[PDB]
Formats: C-alpha cells, sequence, structure tokens
C-alpha cells in the first residue's frame, strides 16, 4: 500500500522459501548463497522440506552471544541448486530501534500476509518459552502461531525474525551483518 510495504514484497518475493521441520512450517530468510536463517525452535535436522522438497542440511548453527546466552536465531547453510540473492548489504551492524516496520509471512497457512506493527522497541532481555534470550526487538501487535520465521523490515533494511509473542506484542530476534561475514 505504501513504501515499507513494498521493500517488505521486494523481500519476501525473491528471498524467502517455506521450511517444514517436524515442528511445522515457517517463513525462513535467505540471505545470501545457500545460507538461510529460521527461529531455533524449528529445531533444523540432517534434512528439512524447502517448499515440498526434500533437502540436505549441510550445516545449522544455532547462535549464542559471547555470554552463552540463546538469541534464537540458526543459521542454515542449504544442499539446494540455486543461490538467493545477497541481502546481506540491508542488514543493520548495530542493535537499534526503529519506526514504522512491516512484519511478513508466506506459509501454507498465511500467505502473502504483511502486518504493519508500528514502532520497534530494542527490548533486550526476554524470557522466552522459559529460555532466557537475548537481543530481542518488540511491537506492540497481537502476533498468532503461524508467524514465527516472519520478517520484520523497515525501508532500506532486514532487521529481525519473528520468533514469539505474549497475545499483545510480538518478538523478534535481531539480525546483524557480523552474523554473515564469510
Amino acid at each position: 500500500m505504501g513504501p515499507g510495504f513494498d521493500f517488505a514484497q521486494a523481500i519476501m518475493k525473491k528471498n524467502t522459501v517455506i521450511a517444514r521441520t517436524e515442528k511445522g512450517e515457517f517463513t525462513m530468510l535467505g540471505v545470501y548463497d545457500r545460507v538461510a536463517v529460521i527461529p531455533t525452535h524449528a529445531s533444523v535436522g540432517e534434512i528439512i522440506y524447502i517448499n515440498d522438497v526434500e533437502t540436505r542440511v549441510l550445516d545449522a548453527c544455532a547462535l549464542r552471544d559471547l555470554t552463552d546466552t540463546n538469541l534464537e536465531i540458526t543459521i542454515v547453510k542449504l544442499d539446494r541448486n540455486q543461490k538467493f540473492r545477497d541481502i546481506r548489504h540491508f542488514l543493520p551492524r548495530c542493535e537499534d530501534d526503529y519506526n514504522d516496520a512491516v512484519l511478513s509471512v508466506h506459509t501454507s497457512k498465511f500467505p502473502n500476509m504483511y502486518i504493519p506493527v508500528g514502532q520497534v522497541t530494542n527490548y533486550g532481555f526476554l524470557n522466552l518459552g522459559g529460555t532466557p534470550t537475548h537481543r530481542i526487538l518488540m511491537y506492540n501487535f497481537p502476533t498468532r502461531a503461524g508467524q514465527c520465521g516472519g520478517v520484520v523490515t523497515t525501508t532500506g533494511k532486514v532487521i529481525g525474525i519473528h520468533v514469539g509473542g505474549n497475545g499483545a506484542q510480538g518478538f523478534a530476534a535481531m539480525l546483524l551483518h557480523s552474523y554473515f561475514t564469510d
């Protein structure tokens, strides 16, 4: 409908796949080459379905900060025959707050879904499903089951992936440029 939704759509149409694990269907953001991200609670194994194609996982790393705290991001390398468009230049370098974000989801349940979530707080620490978690972004929207892996964007920046909510607020794990240096 406007410039926020334009940038979000641009990301969804070239840099997402539908990922299926034994824990369900997730929006999965491809970042560069065969490298993608997914919430750690998806429990990625040796084999994952990508757009309903059986795919070997070449590597999977559940990220933690240098305090050995959960970040709720898993970086996955897929045995896929095609590279993602490199979007690393859209990733922030530092922890920050943001105005006017969009949460974008694409699954079987929720195809072509875009949510204007408003202001995004650098929230920091969250007890996420009983797990202490760092680098959390918060927005005041009542997000629902099915939205995990959803991409959080501003105009020009890919800032996070949706990892949970409490019925009033939603919570995203930060994406930082430094996660995807090679």
